[PDB]
């Protein structure tokens, strides 16, 4: 009752290759939720505004160079420093719609940096687990013509090919919903809405990666 | 031969409670090695001068506050960004004498922050393993009168008591050498020298935590 510590909002993550449409789709979903009287906050990773995120942003823009393990652990620490906020929102009944999470961490590091997958998962163990992940599936060559593509470190077609394969580490999980993202914006969004309307709305216990 | 990738220097770590004499002893050992014609570099963790180390230094000085997991992972990332340097030194035949390493990470986080020990070890898995660790053993109340004690976050006797117990996670390992550090500087140093002279001097393969 008073000490109720149940998760009341839902936590939805978008995952996908670079420029696959995650910001596009997460903003449309947020607007749809607001229109159906659901309180919701839009979050994303990496958050480049924190001290850790600033270092990350320099890495992505090739303004610095860092060893594979060092940058992998910063991407994870950047999520941890948001756990208090995500937990509080969800306890309040506010939904969280989030562009990228720990699945990006594992897929990008194991595919682009060739880090060991179990080693990559470890530091994200214990993060709050989302209700669903929409994976905006595009082939590795598909998005190379969209606006700023090639500006940041992983945006080369040969790297995207590797990350496309390591995203399959999650492809058969029950929380993972493959979405064909080589379609019109509105078609993709309608599929996402269809899936979101099946989410069961009741307060429940928090769960944690990698359960 | 030409592609020889053998570890040629030795890697010695000092561990110990706050103000237990690690900088004192590591400088004396460095001077002793130089006097016996051994090339050596003195390193220490956290390195507060990097981008990551700056954030760490603010945490230790209570200039910011951070969640337990976030700061734990930064302490680990701070070691990783030194692996290229430590590896190169050791390949060259330069010894590395280092004030604190991954054992501090595990002992401080599991003792002061109550983090799960296996979770704390994971991100340091894969770091280069030292030849020996001297643990400058002092009781948890012992150092409270030494110069700047109480300036930084963990320097309260009740926290030191907890970290004293979690340093025992390594107490029975073959690389771990307990040194009674409640003695005169010169007596402690003579014990360390005695142990250092038993190290076998030949080139060998690198080993890695937590083997
Ligand atoms: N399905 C789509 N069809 C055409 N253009 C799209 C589609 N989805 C997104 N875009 C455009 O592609 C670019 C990248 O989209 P964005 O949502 O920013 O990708 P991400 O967040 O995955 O990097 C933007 O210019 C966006 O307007
Ligand atoms: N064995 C000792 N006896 C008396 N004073 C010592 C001894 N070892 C170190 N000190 C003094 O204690 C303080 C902390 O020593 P330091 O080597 O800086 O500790 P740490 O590096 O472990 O924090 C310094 O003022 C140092 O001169
Ligand atoms: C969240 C996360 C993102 N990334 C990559 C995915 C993108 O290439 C870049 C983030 O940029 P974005 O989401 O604008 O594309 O960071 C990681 O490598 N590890 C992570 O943990
Ligand atoms: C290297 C390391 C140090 N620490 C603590 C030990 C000290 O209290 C502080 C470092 O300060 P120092 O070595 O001057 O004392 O950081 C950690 O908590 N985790 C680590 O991984
Ligand atoms: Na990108
Ligand atoms: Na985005
Ligand atoms: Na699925
Ligand atoms: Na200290
Ligand atoms: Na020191
Ligand atoms: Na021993």
């Amino acid at each position: 009752h008073m000490t109720d510590d149940k998760k009341k909002g839902k936590f939805i993550v978008f995952e996908g290759l670079d420029r696959s449409g995650k910001s596009t789709q997460s903003k449309l979903l947020v607007e749809y939720l607001k229109n159906n009287n659901v309180e919701v906050k839009h979050l994303y990773f990496p958050n480049r505004e924190t001290g850790i995120g600033q270092i990350i942003s320099k890495y992505l823009k090739m303004e610095n160079s860092m060893s594979n393990e060092t940058i992998h652990l910063l991407f994870s620490a950047n999520r941890w420093e948001h756990m208090n906020e995500i937990k509080s929102l969800l306890l309040k009944g506010i939904w969280v719609v989030c562009d990228r999470y720990a699945y990006s961490g594992v897929a990008y590091s194991s595919g682009a940096l060739n880090l060991n997958k179990t080693w990559c998962m470890n530091p994200d163990q214990g993060l709050i687990k989302p209700d669903v992940v929409f994976y905006l599936n595009v082939p590795p060559n598909y998005a190379q013509n969209r606006s700023d593509y090639g500006e940041e470190i992983y945006e080369k077609v040969e790297t995207q090919k590797k990350i496309y394969e390591t995203y399959k580490h999650f492809a058969h999980e029950d929380y993972w919903i493959n979405i064909d993202a080589t379609r019109k914006i509105e078609d993709i969004h309608n599929d996402i809405v269809k899936e979101v309307t099946k989410i069961k709305v009741e307060p429940e216990e928090f769960n944690f990666l990698w359960s």
